[PDB]
């Protein structure tokens, strides 16, 4: 049993390091202890053109569930953003933006047999009755203003005009948790309104498997006042390397600064330590092993927000080389991006 | 002229009967361009499996459908079961649910309809045969209308604003605005008390430019027994007289009920005489003892009013005919229910659940 228990100590602990808030460990290690296969999701409205929160980040966390033998699901909601007013609601250009996410995760880390990609209205449709009786369900336990809690999960707040979709979008979501039989539920901090939700209907239910809610932190936008102006997958170098020097990055200050999080989050998680290159006179050279000095030597000011801006666009174009060539090569992908790019979000 | 002058002349008839058992149509310009269609209009109304039928959507709706079927309409009856379910009826168990569906097939087809334009439509089988088209209309009607706009048809729920809102009294409306759409509807014909969803079907055809709206044929609800009981409900106690009552219990109702003398006005004991008697007989013949002035014809209504209200027409009088045509109206369903076992048994079962 030793070697039984050991190596689920220390998966634990990786999972809660690159996690912001896993709602009960203990929990995590009684399904991590089960002799069979987890079953892990995100879900993603086919909104646009991909977040690189939703590429290269997603790839660190998932490699690291799948590995250990977990599955992944990537829940396309396409309904959802039809629901979301994404795309003028028109489903036909969702379903392209959702094929092409499929070929950009493909490309950066998901081209793996534990991870599947499942369309929202294609698996609704295989078990309507199924479904819609959870939708139902759901619907008759929380009243109004507990479900308007989750108006974040959707980007809305209560102070705009609340439509009927925006209480009818979490009780969905709500559903799949249940619909896909999810035992963790990976999705980010700014989605744990409608997670809890889920819970809270297991002991409204009295339903003892309940899902094991691991989120993960939100990546803060380039600008200044963001927190949620952004770098996309499909940036070219120019984009990204115009887009990071423009980008906020308080000297000193690591809070809200996209730089250093796309450094502490992204490239030292994939690489394993983070390269700083930089000329003599401005500290030269040096190689980072752990994020404890990394974020020790921008706060007192060793390394300058210039020197971090050139080093974390090096490093972005670097793990996007392989979706840029991927598009670039494979044309029928390439054909795919560019009928997407004449797209007008909403 | 010829035949124009004769088509456009009983189209103009077709439509002043329909309207008579109308308490109120939105647009009946609309409803005249409806009829000049050579294909069936679809009618539709629907109904909560919650426990035992009273007459208002037995007898009462037995009425319209035969005026509606007989001039050219085809009526569907949609048994909102998952509504029900949604409405916390049957203590939310959708079996229960189901059986009182079936109990109500049952009475409706021994109320003396014409059952070759009337279809009965289960709410979860005809959604999940096309889900698809279904629910991508509840989710577009979400999406046009806001939640405050939504929560002023509770009332089609028998819902209030004073008690806690449930989530399930958004999506409720939403799937019965739907319903209209996704059973290719011309005429809502439901009671009053809906129109406020029926409304919101129009507004969603506004929002969509949707030429194509359903026409709103609402009747008056049905008063219940007691003074003050505007609606006649199983949610109201002693209000209602159910479909299976006996002659006893139909006599022994109307007689406590409030029929006050020379005054219609919340008399439900008149609304019984004028909404359910009066049509089904078209005339009202008063039965009386030569005591107390022997037997009278009234072969419209308003000699039956102004014999009522100028003290004529005593209220045992017209309390015991309004008793006695109902029993008469009764006696079909009582012979199905007493002479088909199968029939018999069910309407036990239903019996022993208990009302939510
Ligand atoms: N800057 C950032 N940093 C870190 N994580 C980030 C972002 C970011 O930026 C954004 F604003 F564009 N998204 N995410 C995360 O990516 C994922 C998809 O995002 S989404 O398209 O908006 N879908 C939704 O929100 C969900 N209602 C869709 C949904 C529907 C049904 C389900 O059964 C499950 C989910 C979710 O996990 C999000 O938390
Ligand atoms: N006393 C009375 N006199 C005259 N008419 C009366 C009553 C009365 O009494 C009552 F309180 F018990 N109901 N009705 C009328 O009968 C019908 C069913 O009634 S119900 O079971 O409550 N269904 C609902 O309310 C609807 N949400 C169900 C529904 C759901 C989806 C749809 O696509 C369409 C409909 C509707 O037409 C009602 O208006
Ligand atoms: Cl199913
Ligand atoms: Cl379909
Ligand atoms: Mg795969
Ligand atoms: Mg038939």
């Amino acid at each position: 049993e030793e070697s039984k228990i050991e190596d689920v100590d220390k998966i634990l602990n990786d999972i809660l390091s690159i996690s912001s808030e896993c709602i009960q460990p203990d929990e995590l290690r009684v399904k991590l202890l089960l002799k069979r296969k987890l079953i892990c999701y995100d879900g993603f409205e086919p909104s646009g053109r991909m977040h690189i929160a939703q590429g290269l980040l997603k790839s660190i966390i998932v490699n690291k569930l799948t590995s250990n033998g977990c599955t992944f699901i990537f829940w396309i909601a396409d309904w959802f953003a039809h629901l979301n007013n994404k795309m003028s609601g028109d489903l036909k250009k969702i379903k392209k933006v959702g094929s092409y996410f499929i070929e950009v995760w493909k490309s950066c880390g998901m081209n793996m047999e534990n991870v599947q990609f499942l369309w929202a209205s294609e698996e609704i449709n295989k078990k309507p009755n199924e479904y819609w009786s959870l939708v139902l369900d759901i619907s008759r336990s929380f009243n109004i203003n507990r479900m308007k809690r989750c108006l974040k999960i959707m980007g809305r707040s209560e102070g705009e005009e609340n439509y009927c979709s925006q209480i009818l979008y979490p009780c969905m979501q709500c559903a799949d948790i249940f619909f896909l039989n999810v035992d963790i539920c990976q999705l980010g901090i700014d989605q744990r309104k409608v997670n809890m939700l889920a819970r809270e209907y297991c002991d409204i239910k009295k339903i003892k498997k309940k899902p094991v809610i691991l989120s993960h932190g939100m990546l803060p936008g380039l600008l200044e006042g963001q927190e949620k102006s952004a770098i996309f997958m499909d940036d070219s170098e120019s984009d990204v390397n115009r887009k990071i020097k423009k980008a906020y990055c308080p000297p000193n200050v690591i809070e809200n600064n996209p730089i250093y999080a796309y450094a502490k989050s992204i490239i030292f998680p994939s690489y394993n330590e983070f390269n700083l290159v930089r000329k003599e006179k401005n500290g030269g050279d040096k190689t980072y092993y752990t994020l404890q000095e990394l974020e020790h030597d921008y706060v007192n000011g060793f390394i300058h927000p210039l020197d971090l801006k050139d080093n974390v666009a090096m490093y972005i174009n670097k793990l996007l080389q392989p979706v840029r060539d991927h598009f670039q090569n494979n044309i029928e992908a390439k054909n795919l991006l560019n009928e997407i790019k004449k797209y007008k979000v909403t």
